[PDB]
């Protein structure tokens, strides 16, 4: 047999119906498109409270090759990662319960050296196609690179690193594609566990001294967390990540482009082609 791993996000499920929404839209575009060998299984990971817990399951019963349903504690994971994720909430979320939100970024720790590959995702997602082409991103991977992102579509990097693009005006740090680096995205993550726990240079990257030295160097203060790590990383060593097309993370929101930036707008938002996944972020219909 062989095991593809995707995990999600359901915390405060419990009395949300604009979430419960979300998670339908999301669960049953997921499984009614996906379509495995018989050989190889599925499994689906959630981080979940013994509240949304129950949510979860009561919604699984509705949609169901093998897929194992397997349900984290949310205080448990949070246990595991704040000692090590302790240093880098006050730079990118600018107490300690908030260090679950940071967990792509230690994923390589808390998950079991069993699973070399997760894929991390949103439930304000559409999928519109099968989710194991998507694990044939792993393959293209360059070696040396951990972690598959899509490009951020909202030009949201800009105002966080102003103070760093306002001393240096030739930079690509903010700018939008295909010339510039407009930062990522955190709603489809595809993190391979196995390249993480053996890159010396993401070892490093997750330690006080570096992550601080960085973030001292953009003038890093953000409120994105875990996706405004890897952005701010994204800029320094870029190798480290394999970029994902924007049709793999479509992202709806346009916020932006009524709140400052309706002239730039489109060239962060554009994304030409066939989309395979939806992303609704900032409560945006499909
Ligand atoms: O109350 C919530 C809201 C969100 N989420 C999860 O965290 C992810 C991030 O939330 P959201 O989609 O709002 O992020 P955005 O894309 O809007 O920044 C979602 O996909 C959900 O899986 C959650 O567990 N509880
Ligand atoms: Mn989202």
């Amino acid at each position: 047999p062989v095991d593809y791993h995707l995990l999600m996000m359901f915390t405060k499920a419990e009395h949300n119906a604009p979430l419960q929404a979300k998670a339908r839209v999301a669960l049953s575009s997921l499984l009614r498109l996906a379509k495995f060998e018989a050989h190889e299984v599925l499994n689906l990971h959630f981080v979940s409270e013994e509240a949304s817990r129950e949510v979860a399951k009561a919604l699984l019963r509705e949609l169901l090759f093998k897929c194992k349903v397997i349900f984290h504690d949310v205080a448990v994971l949070t246990d595991k990662l704040f000692p090590v994720v302790e240093a880098m909430q006050k730079y990118f979320s600018a107490y300690y319960s908030d260090s679950i939100f940071f967990l792509s970024v230690a994923m390589h720790q808390i998950m079991p050296k069993e699973i070399p590959r997760i894929i991390q995702l949103d439930l304000d997602l559409k999928y519109k196609t099968n989710i194991r082409e998507l694990f044939e991103e792993f393959d293209n991977f360059l070696p040396g690179a951990v972690i598959g992102i899509a490009r951020e579509m909202q030009p949201v990097y800009r105002h966080t690193f102003w103070q760093f693009r306002h001393e240096n005006p030739k930079t690509r740090v903010g700018d939008p594609p295909p010339e510039g680096l407009p930062g990522f995205n955190s709603g489809v993550m595809l993190l391979n566990l196995e390249a993480m726990r053996q890159s010396p240079l993401y070892s490093h990257l997750l330690e006080p001294s570096w992550v601080q030295q960085l973030a001292d160097k953009y003038h890093f203060r953000g409120h994105l967390g875990d996706q405004d790590f890897f952005t701010m990383i994204g800029m320094e060593h870029p190798e480290l990540f394999h970029v994902l097309d924007c049709t793999w993370n479509r992202q709806l929101c346009t916020w932006w482009r009524d709140h400052g930036y309706s002239d730039v707008f489109q060239a962060y938002f554009r994304c030409e082609g066939h989309v395979k996944i939806y992303h609704g972020n900032c409560n945006t219909p499909i």
